């Protein structure tokens, strides 16, 4: 992309207008990846609260109280939850910093972010209630009505939390539905008290619901119930098939945004200090922990040898340390799971014959040591069968495939099963369009790295997601079509005998 | 709501009319009187694989995909042209392969000349959208491109007419498509791809796979060069189908059927209600996806409007469908009116009556056939599996209501939500009903009428998605972000 | 449906609080005891064309034609909230300057909070499309643009309400707007500028002239920078205008008011009916331009209806707007008043009845003011000048019907076509006759019902162009078509 | 970019479904501009015809016959006329060819862009009745209805009769509008060629009309009687202001093209023999008788020189000719009165300080002295305040000024009272964009000049127009927007006492 609190946090689910425990007692204690320390401890709800939620989601939106309200006065409430988000800026991102690891600065660039996705869903509301239709049979008066898609369940991962969080809480409370939201296990603290900014708000009793919890355990819940009309997911490849397989037992809608191998594509005729910087990153900004993260380089040729040196000697003074202390450029990863993932990777990398040209393991430095730190690398020698490009590493990793010609970097961008973002760097611009409009992907980037805003669709082709999130398409997930007809001079038609 | 002689007997892979590759033929048949009336070839699952990767190569290539958004549209205007010069051989065709009148059968080669017509016209009309962006000095523009290559599944009820719904914007916006008709009824869409072939089409671009779902159908839905994966028909035969859609995270748009209720409130004009339920319950021999099975009657005139039902559907005129008299044809096969024989059993040991009907018929002209008598069931209620599951077969349930609210709740208690509607003279109750029913297309004061213009697709587990209107239209398109940045700076985050 | 003490005086150009170049001042009154309550600059039409260079100069800088639609976006809505935020302050000034009642006033107040809220959210939502080109190797897009200097010319009935209407969207596009309230009601305008530059334009980018429009108007709609000209007020006004306008083929939004039908069928609900010609006819004393002077009663009820109608006319209170028991204030001044009583003369003259009031009314709380007695004026037909022109004061004519098709000829017989209503409890009836009436808004069941989220405009004489709604907005914008071809090949037509 | 049609073209007005002569018997001789022989003679109509023309469009609008006829009928109705352009396509190009001058290849392409055009419109007349709106009021329904503007009159010019009047009656038809048209005076054969082909595919009596006649004798009407709702017009900047300043006196509604001073920019990075190619092309099609003519060349000085030598050289080889001859690139001029306001031009030009650099006069070759030729023309040392530089000649000929940088490109484009149409030539594509962002045109074109389509608006900004033709926002200037609000839950206010 770009503590006072604690004690006065709710370490609570919401649930139909209250903040409860979870049904068994249990709790779980949250981390802080910079040091491993218990920083708060959280409810571990049950799949019986799960359904509860559910079940006043759907109690809530027959009522009316939300979904029959004036698309103007839902509007105002989106934006009063928009304002409350800039008025905490500061303690949501130290609070964002505080669970996830990433750098403050990282942090605040969310909170703003944030503010704009609800205050463009606030302002989109009253701006579409369907179409007239001219009908083709005399007599009739044909109209589209969009109405709520109904009850919503909502999942999102851990790297970038609350941001991912609004991307689906604006639109479900802009279009009148009732919603149902499960952060990740491991970093709830700015999900909770977002919903405790909603609450000062004002909703009808089970508009808005939180669940906390495994995905283990509440998962299934949440993609299965008969009583849900969508479910919209953010997460990994492998928990996105299930989840659909899991909706799919009642016919529900399902949106799912997944990651990527996404491709930084660099031509000879690239601004060459430009492209070095947005290589940077695109790698490794939140230690590549971003489904928009550029890890998978495609360099012409011709400036291949330059190109590597000059990125590894960058990678070389990269600061890694502590989110909150100003000179961090690089936190640490999120868990010991993932760190070991990552490690596993670089296994895999050199059994299948690449390079680690640098970085490739965890760093000494005492102040790094207590963290779950992992440092930037760079793989080398390697080619589009490797795993290591195939895959989806998602740390601070990064490979680099050369290519000749214009059309070979269109074929070696497209093999991959993914389909989420990718840039193209050159100082030919109608080249750039080109290679843009080949690329089978959500989001090209001609000269640039990351850009993306509550103004405009995000999402996957192929098996980087299904439908869309931001921009009026993403509000039409939560949105369904109704076709009414009314015949003004009913006739008989007389088919059946009489 | 004769050519056979001249008739391909094969599968139309890459641009060539050929037979399985184990040379495997299925027989076709007739359900007025159960006759083989054709013979054609059962494909195998490399095969459906073939024209996958063909459509994907022809996808790839840009000589449809790539065409003018103009030309297009002219190709698929043409279709619509040679639909409507081949009215009569292909209303006949839809026929005796299927078994409904012809009249049905002309209206439907109406419809399908209009299908085409309006996606022909819809062709060059949107490319994307400019967006103001929030970072100065960028450009954002979204452009809408063909969604790619795409398996499209059509039932046996109306296999041509569903069968246009998916062609026509699929070839409007450029993309490469592998169709597969019902094992059962694949004539007309057969004689399609031929008159396809005549407006010409780059190799590959079109492909027909024939042969059962149970061997050729999971390629169809999970393979990994599928971007799209649109069927309709039954819902267990959906949810394996998005099930397996998900093994590569493929979009699915389904049409699963309904259980579409029949609102009927005492101040809605008598007749015209008798003679709509009628329609509504009866026509294909209510093998509707949009049939109003479930009949809903407020409790003043419940028995006034059951007598009146019974003894017209003790006139229904039964017979061949090529017979001008006939009203309704028969089912269409063995195993389709065992389960509807089935659902009878099923209706009485849960303590429902059946009024009339409930039988096959036994009048000389129609025991070769597979006929069924037009059935009302009575003395019913929600909890009741006959009242829940979709029969769609030529048979009605007839419940009652006190209030408009009470009307609303039964309507809405399903699994389903395709379609319905609302009688009444009380226009501003009927639009109160038709707000709150649960229903993607809801009808006030008629019954059936759906058309190119307007999006068609069920709530809750009648569907994902839509076909027909703009919004059918753009489950053929993928939306791409393309922001470019005209005054790049580095932004320095990491030391150097 | 106090703060003079601190108001500014003067007019606001190029950023700065002015006086008019020659000092010019003019007294502004309060029509409810003709007093002197503020004095302001009378501009000059060098004053005016100054502001027009500022708007042009600034417009032409980019500081807020290339914002971002975002950030543009968030200035409207703290427009918007510093509305909301002097709701009381705004309300009395805007009683005080014309006369209606407070309760009005306050509703004005939450009304123009929701106009620029609305377009403070549709500013980023649309910057254009992206077209699918018939020429292959191009790119199609049409960029929506600021339409750029825009001048804006405003009544005096409900100006600060009028004025939002083209103040939001102006500057939520991106242009550069110079704007003139009415002579005799420029006190909320004042206020609104003071706000708006606490929210912080840059320079030229808003400006104000104070004057009349027989001075500084022409200016405003013949200068050649000006690339449109906003105007509502009366017809001669708009014709005079759009003449100007035409010199340099400036772009022209116009809303002139009109003769609004509401037409009562005799199976409306009669007191709904009643209560709601009362409505129509009677608020800020008829000085609306959606007033419904023109009833259209049907004959069978006609004689019922007036004497309904006239009993509650004898009934309403006049006074102060201040006073919470005043129903209805004052005219707007000396002329208008003037103007009111020779159309009483035309209209006895032409043979037509003064049922009840059609004068000035004696009580001494009232002698001071300008007050005109509630009329209702019965014996008319279509032929009449009291029928077919815009009086625009509390004066409501009668004319019968027999039947649906007679209302429909009589209501569209005028050379206006703003709003109407309908009243019927056959809401199937109301809804044929709303799709026959030649108005740019039709009510069913109601009487004056408008909100930003729905364009507001007239056929014919009533005006051209919207206001409000995202049509509203377009006004605002100009469309570019930028074709690239990506292929450049010589055409080789020329000999070399 | 007819000899034997003739014997069976009719000579007469259409008026209400009937052809027929002037109420007063006057007629017209049309001219063929290569050699000035009267070619056909037709109905010179009265104002009392175009009143009587009105009067039965507005009838006819008011039956609904055609206004209320489904959206998709009318659809097929407009494309019925589509492919008789295209089956008719040869006679209609040589009595294009035979009336106007251009040779038979530009009139090909025209026949082709005119089945386009009705196809397009064909297309999407079934496709937008309105919207739904999501109403602030509880217990209302909102709606925003698209109706037919109602009667329009229509009126075209001479370059491109057919082309320009398609433009006119495709949306026209499409959207159930009547209409009246009116041809140039001293072109309307295939105008009437096209009534003649619209009335086999049958419109009901009254929907379209065709008068024929002086704008100065039937004009006035058009513009200015009280049944009309829209006054479109295509032509010259003074009788559109005239047509304007008269539809004022109804407050009609008023779609307004009048040509423009078109910038073709060339900068010194543009691709050399592409710009020259362009340049010509923009300048001398149809004898630079085009709205989007490009008459205004703006070269960076740099390479001004060579581009006007490069030029010159071209002009010098520009055959002109007899449209029906394949070798010629260049026809005459439309009439006397044109070719005099053009020698007239001239003289400005010379006694405000220019150069004719090459052409400026009638050429005396045998075959072409007694046709209305008049020599492509480069006009050079010349500013912005001339005269010669900000009007438009609409004819053969080209000035030609320098620039030094991108900012004073944009300064000069700008710096006319018009806004309709230009290119820029630049192999640099961002600098190309940036120059487009800034001209204040309806249409620029990068990398090309001339092409436009009906799926686009085409129209200017400033004295250009008013309004837009073609694409969606041309078929809006033939609907009218009405709000339909339905109180469901009427409650009386009570404001005034009981
Ligand atoms: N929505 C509708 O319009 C509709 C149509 C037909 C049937 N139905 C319902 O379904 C039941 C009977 O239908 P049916 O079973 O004959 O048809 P079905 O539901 O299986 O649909 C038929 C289509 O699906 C294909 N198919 C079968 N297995 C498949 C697989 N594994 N993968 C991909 N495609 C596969 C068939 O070859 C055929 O093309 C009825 O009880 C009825 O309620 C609904
Ligand atoms: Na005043
Ligand atoms: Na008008
Ligand atoms: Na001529």
């Amino acid at each position: 992309m770009g503590m006072e609190l604690l004690k006065h946090l709710s370490q609570r689910q919401y649930i139909d207008g209250e903040w409860v425990e979870s049904a068994n007692k249990n709790t779980r204690d949250i981390i802080n990846p910079y040091n491993q320390e218990v920083i708060f401890t959280v409810s571990e709800g049950t799949k019986e609260d799960a359904e509860r939620a559910i079940l006043a989601a759907r109690r809530a939106f027959e009522s009316g109280e939300w979904s029959q309200e004036t698309a103007e006065t839902r509007g105002k409430k989106v934006r009063a939850i928009a304002d409350k988000i800039k008025e905490h800026r500061e303690a949501l991102a130290r609070l964002e910093t505080l669970d996830t690891g990433k750098t403050l600065e990282e942090s605040y660039a969310d909170m703003d972010d944030i503010h704009n996705v609800f205050m463009y869903f606030a302002g989109l509301a009253d701006k579409d209630g369907g179409e007239m239709i001219d009908s083709p049979i005399p007599d009739t008066e044909s109209k589209i009505v969009k109405e709520p898609v109904g009850v919503v369940t909502q999942i999102t991962p851990w790297n970038y939390p609350l941001l991912q969080a609004s991307w689906k809480i604006a639109p479900a409370l802009a279009t009148g539905c009732s919603l149902v939201m499960k952060p990740s296990e491991i970093t709830p603290l700015t999900t909770i008290r977002v919903f405790e900014l909603m609450e000062e708000v004002g909703f009808p009793k089970g508009t808005i619901n939180l669940i906390l919890g495994a995905g283990s355990e509440v998962g299934d819940v949440m993609s299965g119930h008969k009583e849900v009309d969508l479910v919209s997911f953010t997460g990994g490849i492998e928990t996105g098939k299930h989840i659909m397989k899991n909706a799919a037992n009642n016919v529900t809608n399902i949106a799912l945004e997944l990651g990527g191998k996404n491709p930084n594509i660099i031509f000879d005729d690239a601004d060459f200090e430009l492209a070095v910087d947005q290589a940077l990153n695109g790698g490794y900004f939140h230690a590549g922990q971003v489904c928009s993260a550029g890890s998978r380089i495609l360099v012409q040729n011709s400036i291949k040898d330059k190109f590597e040196q000059a990125l590894i000697d960058r990678v070389k003074k990269i600061k890694l340390g502590n989110g909150f202390d100003a000179d961090t450029e690089m936190g640490p990863v999120i868990s010991t799971e993932h760190r070991n993932k990552i490690e596993s990777y670089m296994d895999v990398a050199k059994a299948e014959g690449a390079t680690i040209a640098v970085g490739g393991k965890r760093p000494d430095r005492d102040d790094l040591k207590d963290g779950l730190f992992f440092e930037p690398t760079v793989i080398t020698n390697c080619d589009t069968s490797m795993r290591i490009v195939q895959e989806e590493v998602f740390g601070p990793v990064v490979t680099v495939e050369g290519f000749e010609t214009e059309q070979e970097a269109i074929q070696l961008a497209n093999d991959s099963i993914y389909g989420l973002a990718g840039a193209v760097f050159s100082k030919d611009i109608g080249k750039a369009q080109r290679v843009a409009n080949k690329l089978k992907l959500g989001t090209v980037w001609i000269n640039d790295f990351h850009p993306l805003f509550a103004q405009a669709p995000w999402g996957g082709y192929k098996q980087s997601g299904i439908g869309r999130e931001l921009g009026k398409e993403g509000l039409e997930e939560y949105l369904v079509s109704k076709h009414i007809l009314t015949n003004t001079n009913p006739q008989l038609v007389n088919w059946f005998s009489k």
